[PDB]
């Protein structure tokens, strides 16, 4: 069965990780889906192959934090595929440092991407949503929005506030057939993280197993990586019709970190 | 797609509202399905029907409080189909009084019953899920897990203890390829609710429309009863292969109720 | 200054530990206060002990579980003292054991001390405190009702429940001038605890140390143990005329452990 | 007595409201107060009225997203009084908005006033603190930090936000002597409220009575404005030494709102 069958969908920082798994996975359930991103060439390169594979594909390329390139996106979007049903804000970035040394430009940065980013998403989407009584905006946080990190300010930050902004979105909209969530992952096995099981490794002169098995899984009590896949898993169920009363949540899929 | 497929599943108070459905919709999904309940003719008359159907069900009855009658049903799943993959403990009831006319015994019971009873289920299927490394088991909770509600002494207190054995239950078996869940709803449109609405239409001297529309959906922002089928999807979801990083959590689907 | 002057409080559990420094602390702040416990003898050496600084003291032992005892603990408050202003629901007890060995019996007697026992309480001050619309009742829960951790499956549950309880009486009193809390402590230095670090320090062959600083506070960030001054002292200020805007919280004293 | 005696206390937006009352109650608790707002004629007015009363006052007028300034406010106060024991962020605004016509820009402002003002003030405090391995961060938030509320995109993003930012400052100097914790009032009587009591009474053509007993009272159990005395209150709790167990705290006091 196709779960997302002739929806349109949106996928900001679709162009690695997370939200092109999403991408793939939204086309296999009968989604349009829109490839976004800042490299534009990895846009039409995405976007490009998943035609050859009998998707429908659009290259809408744009920085999130640029309102007038977010707008045209969605206007693209609009012209192309009619509507947007599906609206995913994945766009994001991490800079770990301890606060006394933490740039107050990055920390500023940090949450224009991936606070005001998902702000400017739901503020253009909305309307489209609201005329035809049918949308999903799903938030890609993380268990960074519900519980603390050293060296994590700007993030952590930004994540917590995204929570806010699904809760305030949900209200707005619970009458309107929209459902707003943040889906919060865990650690996920993504070019991001063995970047940084790399980084670990070096620094602490260890191996890239132990950094993995003795630092970042050491508070997942499943002490594994989340697939990709299964982000996209729960994403399908949350952007599905199948979804409609889950709205203004926090979707934890983490390994049972956060129920210690 | 079967996506519960040669599941085994064992459902405490299926005989009605959402375990009848969760029972209906798993067996859908390719499950073999055990009914559950108090009333052990119509375990026996739903288990029949799901036959003449063509699908795998088995009548256990048990009251979930009897820890002896608890034990032999799962024995009796075990003995007919090889194992227990999926419990959910859904067995429950209502009082509503204000606490100082709340008898000692119903607060006891209502605990017994939705606390104590899902503690037996998980306590008696841990063995056969950590054999097997594979499991689901969901709690059925409810947002009063989660908040408080005037005159709900005994069901909010049963329902935020049950959330509590989740996240121990979950960190005990995070390691054995099994995951404990509480799923949350909003109000339903069940057996139970339509009583409860009938119950306030005398009491206030109103239609049912108005009991519905403007006591009991007052603080819901989506101004609807969830159907039983929208649990039973997430039920599916979170019972499914699909869900194995999922742990640990109060997983909410309530029509926005707590997001304010 | 006197913060509790002529008040009334009657905690439960008062004979040692975190309810002992209550009771002491509870007195120098002007309060009258009832020593309640199982140990009737220690609850007469108690408050003749405090009578002997020149303090009101009341004993008025009960186990909690019974119903009629601690009707009659309140009764006897009322006669001595005139009202209960305040009431601090402490008694309590520990068993830890993976859920396959966890029995049922010990499981129900947690949740029928620090669940049931706090209901019983609330059911009978209630009355007393609605007629004089004022008061303060504080359930002494911990972060072990907010988080899992893994062997404390009645523990945990109970106070779940009781945070649960806590929510719904404070709905049910929040007009009538009344409060009602849950003091959520991590880690104290008590004899309860003390005695939990000779127990892994004997079974894990590592010294007292080893077993409070590497076992113990290995998830407290402030890698400490907190002084029963410390939980007396916020104790003292949710207990006062000054707290009366704060209800139906879980108020958490942990050195950071549910931060992360 | 004195709770904050020869403590040096720094507060943001102090020159009313309920940083005003906290500069004004921290002074009677024999702290050294610094008054720091955007108006810095109400700032000398208001330091110069404490040193009348025999008080300790500095006035050190920023701008908080003015990071120059602030961190020169900082510096005036070492100069001054020697240290920063306690710097409460509660400087703030508010703008109501459906997202749809929330300008972008405003959204930014509260955000970088009310999340990166605290983000600013910690990373320049932090320093100074962990050098005498003592602190007090209090960050203003609110119970909109917590929940959702339909309109307030930008004010809930950024007190969602500070949660967030508390948490992790709280991690990062755990054992340095220093706690960092988010007060959320609910409503309180302030200058700020009884201006919206005043707004909604022109808009919906009723009396300030109905406004604010009908409209922003509806969802407070305590049917109440907290008064700015009340937060004062808890705000010298947490400021005290009595309170160094206290991290990483989300504090509420808003009359049961949250509870249900
Ligand atoms: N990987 C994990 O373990 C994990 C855990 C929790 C949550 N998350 C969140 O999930 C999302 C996906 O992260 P990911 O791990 O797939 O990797 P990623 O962050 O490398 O991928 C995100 C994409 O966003 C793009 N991007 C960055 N700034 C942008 C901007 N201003 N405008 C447009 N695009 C921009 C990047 O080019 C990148 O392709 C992020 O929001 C992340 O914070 C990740
Ligand atoms: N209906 C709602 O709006 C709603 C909302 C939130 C959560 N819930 C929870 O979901 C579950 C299902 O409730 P429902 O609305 O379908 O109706 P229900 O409570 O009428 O059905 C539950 C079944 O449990 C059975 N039962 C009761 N005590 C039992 C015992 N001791 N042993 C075995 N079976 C027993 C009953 O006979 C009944 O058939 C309950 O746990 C309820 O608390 C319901
Ligand atoms: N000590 C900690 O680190 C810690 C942490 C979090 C919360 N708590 C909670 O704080 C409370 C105080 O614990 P504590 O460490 O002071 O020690 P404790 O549990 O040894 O003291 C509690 C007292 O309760 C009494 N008691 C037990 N069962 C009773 C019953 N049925 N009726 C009456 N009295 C009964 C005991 O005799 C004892 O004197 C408990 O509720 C505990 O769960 C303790
Ligand atoms: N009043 C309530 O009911 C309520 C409820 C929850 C939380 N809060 C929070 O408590 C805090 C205090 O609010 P309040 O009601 O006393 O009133 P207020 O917001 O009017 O007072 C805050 C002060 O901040 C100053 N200010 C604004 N922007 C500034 C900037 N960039 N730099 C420096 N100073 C600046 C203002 O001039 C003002 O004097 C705020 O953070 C508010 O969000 C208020």
């Amino acid at each position: 069965t196709k779960l997302l069958d002739g929806k349109v969908a949106f996928i900001t920082g679709s162009a690695s990780g997370i939200g092109l798994e999403i991408a793939k996975k939204f086309a296999q359930e009968g989604a349009k889906v829109v490839i976004s991103d800042m490299n534009a060439e990895k846009c039409q390169e995405t976007a490009n192959s998943l035609k050859e594979q009998g998707f429908d594909a659009l290259s809408a390329p744009c920085d999130v934090t640029d309102e007038d390139a977010y707008k045209q996106a969605i206007e693209l979007t609009q012209k192309t595929f009619g509507t947007v049903d599906i609206l995913i804000n994945n766009a994001g970035f991490q800079h770990v440092a301890p606060i006394e040394e933490f740039p107050t430009a990055v920390f500023q940065k940090l949450v224009q991407v991936m606070l005001t980013g998902a702000f400017i998403g739901i503020k253009h989407v909305l309307p489209i949503m609201k005329a035809q009584k049918y949308g999903r905006i799903i938030n890609m946080a993380s268990i960074n929005g519900l519980i603390g990190f050293a060296g994590k300010a700007g993030y952590n930050s930004a994540k917590h506030g995204v929570i806010g902004l699904t809760k305030v979105a949900a209200l707005e909209c619970a009458r309107d057939g929209i459902t707003v969530n943040a889906l919060c992952p865990g650690y996920v096995d993504t070019p991001l993280v063995r970047g940084q099981i790399a980084d670990l490794a070096k620094t602490r002169n260890v191996s890239l197993d132990s950094a993995l098995e003795d630092v970042i899984l050491a508070m997942v009590p499943q002490k594994r990586l989340l697939s990709v896949e299964e982000i996209a898993d729960y994403a399908i169920f949350l952007a599905s019709s199948k979804a409609g009363g889950v709205t203004g949540q926090a979707v934890v899929m983490d390994g049972g970190y956060t129920a210690q």
